[PDB]
């Protein structure tokens, strides 16, 4: 309703909902993300002030902003894939080969934003959308903040996210580090596609199977599902010491992640 006509819902979230529209004229199709600023002004002008940094194959585009009253209309790549999340098979998960090229394609995007300085901070497979030909593109940065700005890293103190997908160290420190908190994030992601459910409520010493993975019991049932190599990778992503944990360039020398198995 706005040159372009609103056809279907998409993502009924919190702060409002993302609709499909098409323009009648040129049948050309677009996300549109609908806040009302009436039901957070702040977060919102961090939000499209982010996304116009953003120009990756990897990262949902963004067309542009009106406010049309209380109500702003952020304009976004729509996604005809969908969700990663939906790409799961419960309990199962997907074919190696699939969740490798997702993964990279993770990566690259994660590479990206750290390249210029910008945090996600919520990366799960609700947050990742697939286009027409099943790319990967990171979604959605109203959690992300700036961790690196004429080149001196600032720590973190605001914990968010999603507890699943959270680094231990948020939890427990104060302040830390943005890069690492977003690899481990990517790391259940991994776990999630290669096994179909989540490790862990979250990675805290009063929960059992957090335990259980610092333990090493790997004869357990997240893990078991793995198989050797991508798991040798998910040993070093889901270090606990956020310093001793791996870093991207590094997970791109890592032996599952240059693994032959996939046709074009
Ligand atoms: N973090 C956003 C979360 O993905 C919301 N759920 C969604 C599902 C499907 C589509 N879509 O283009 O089919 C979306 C497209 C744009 C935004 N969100 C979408």
């Amino acid at each position: 309703v706005e040159d372009w006509d609103l056809v279907q819902t998409l993502g009924e979230g919190a702060y409002g909902e993302v609709q499909l529209a098409v323009n009648r004229v040129t049948e050309e199709a677009v996300a549109v993300k609908i806040v009302d600023m009436k039901r957070c002004p702040e977060n919102i002008k961090k939000e499209i002030c982010i996304n116009k940094m953003l120009n990756h194959e990897n990262v949902v585009k963004f067309y542009g902003h009106r406010r049309e009253g209380n109500i702003q209309y952020l304009f976004l790549e729509y996604c005809s894939g969908g969700e990663l999340f939906d790409r799961i098979e419960p309990d199962i998960g997907m074919p190696e080969p699939d969740a490798q090229r997702f993964f990279h394609q993770l990566m690259a995007g994660v590479v990206y934003l750290h390249g210029i300085g910008i945090t996600h901070r919520d990366i799960k497979p609700e947050n990742l959308l697939l286009d027409e030909r099943d790319n990967l593109k990171i979604s959605d940065f109203g959690l992300a903040t700036v961790f690196r700005y004429n080149n001196r890293e600032r720590l973190l103190n605001k914990m968010c996210g999603t507890l699943p997908y959270v680094a231990p160290e948020l939890l427990k420190r104060r302040e830390f580090h943005a890069e690492p908190v977003d690899v481990w994030s990517c790391g259940i992601v991994l776990t999630a596609m290669l096994a179909g459910e989540l490790p862990w409520d979250q990675p805290s010493d009063s929960c059992q199977e957090y335990s259980d993975w610092k333990e090493k019991k790997t004869y357990l049932n997240p893990w078991k599902k793995i198989d050797s190599a991508p798991l040798a990778l998910l040993h070093k992503i889901l270090v606990e010491n956020p310093s001793a944990r791996i870093t991207i360039p590094d997970i791109k020398k890592d032996r599952w992640y240059n693994k032959p198995l996939k046709k074009g």
